[PDB]
């Protein structure tokens, strides 16, 4: 969509270079939660707060029609995925195993309250990219899908909405969450060989 500066690509070849020698190293695709927001529309409009991980959608929630995540409201979200984590998740109730966030940098994602919520859940947190929806499985791989299918849907209310998405996140089988974790390294590997610019 847009033109990336110098600063911008050097951001994004610099970060794919770390994640990529790290994932040689040690692959670590199986402990990464990530999530993003994303608007949707009805008859007015819905934000879309969803996390997931290699087996499918952890937790999300659609907020009342016109309200914006802020710093308060996306602490208490990091703390209601954590509480889905433990449910959905036993690898991690049982801290067999350490949680690997990937989640964009906007804003309320990085204010000061959000980071003391996230030392404090010790969350390993990934580096990601300004202008990078391309290394964000939510946007290059969930939300890609999504789109499409709702270019179809006419939604009478809020309730359309959130039965829609409860039915086509569950008509995904395991292997679509996978295969979209698991595309990383590969759009990773694309970035360094375009020194940080956008991809084919
Ligand atoms: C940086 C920066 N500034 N604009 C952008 C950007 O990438 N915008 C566009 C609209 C492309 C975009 N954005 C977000 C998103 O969250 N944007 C809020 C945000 C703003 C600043 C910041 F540093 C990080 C995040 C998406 O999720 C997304 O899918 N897209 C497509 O990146
Ligand atoms: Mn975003
Ligand atoms: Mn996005």
């Amino acid at each position: 969509p847009h033109e990336l500066n110098e600063r911008q690509m050097e951001r994004r070849k610099n970060t794919c270079e770390i994640l990529l020698s790290r994932y040689k190293r040690k692959s670590f695709l199986h402990r990464i939660v990530t999530g993003d927001e994303k608007w949707i529309f009805f008859v007015k409009k819905t934000m879309l707060c969803v996390w997931w991980d290699q087996s499918g959608v952890i937790y999300y929630e659609l907020l009342k029609p016109g309200e914006t995540v802020n710093a308060a409201r996306y602490q208490q979200q990091l703390i209601n995925l954590n509480r889905a984590l433990q449910r959905k998740r036993p690898e991690y109730q049982k801290r067999q195993h350490r949680v690997i966030f990937l989640h964009d940098n906007a804003p309320s994602h990085t204010a000061r309250a959000v980071r003391d919520t996230l030392e404090t859940l010790n969350w390993e947190v990934l580096p990601h990219a300004a202008y990078s929806p391309d290394l964000a499985p939510s946007d290059y791989h969930l939300f890609a899908s999504m789109g499409h299918a709702l270019a179809e849907q006419r939604f009478d209310s809020y309730e359309s909405v959130k039965k829609w998405l409860d039915e086509w996140f569950a008509a995904k089988d395991d292997e679509f969450y996978w295969r979209g974790i698991h595309k990383l390294p590969e759009r990773w590997e694309k970035c360094v060989a375009s020194d940080g610019k956008y991809f084919e």
